[PDB]
């Protein structure tokens, strides 16, 4: 699988990250990012990928040690954290082919897993709009105790 790169971006007060909405097989919501090119750095690429998907650029603000990575079926996604970024920040996707919204969502309020439907007696998971976002969000909160508290 070919990784993919991006960033988790916070507001100030740590409360809130910001997740966009794509298309079809994409129609959730999800951190940003995207597929490495060819002979591409891990921090240019989530640079990329995140102007690309929100209009905001991310390069003068990534910390190298500073990401959140994970090997979802045989495919690693390294999502590079951005502490700090004013709510009020315009974001606006380069390319609206791809990208429906671009929110902030409350952590919190965020689930850490889908439910099961054993209300039905039926094997599975529940649909859930932030899916692709869902694995990330204990390790996020693990993260930000142990550098903030
Ligand atoms: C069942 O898994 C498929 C699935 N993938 C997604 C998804 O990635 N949504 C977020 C997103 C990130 C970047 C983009 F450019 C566009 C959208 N939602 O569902």
């Amino acid at each position: 699988g070919v990784p993919t790169y991006g960033a988790i971006i916070l507001d100030e007060t740590l409360e809130n990250v910001l997740l966009v909405q794509g298309y079809l097989a994409k129609s959730g919501w999800g951190f940003p990012k995207g597929k490495v090119n060819k002979e591409e750095a891990p921090h240019d690429c989530a640079a990329r990928e995140v102007f690309e998907e929100t209009g905001f650029d991310i390069k003068d603000y990534i910390c190298k040690d500073d990401y959140i990575e994970l090997r979802i079926n045989d495919q690693l996604a390294r999502l590079y954290i951005i502490p700090g970024i004013p709510k009020d920040t315009k974001f606006n996707p380069k390319t609206r082919r791809e990208i429906r919204n671009i929110e902030w969502f409350s952590i919190e309020k965020l689930p850490c897993h889908r439910n099961d439907m054993t209300p039905k007696s039926k094997l599975g998971l529940a649909p859930n709009k932030f899916f692709m976002a869902i694995p990330f969000i204990r390790p996020l909160r693990d993260w930000l105790s142990r550098r903030f508290g």
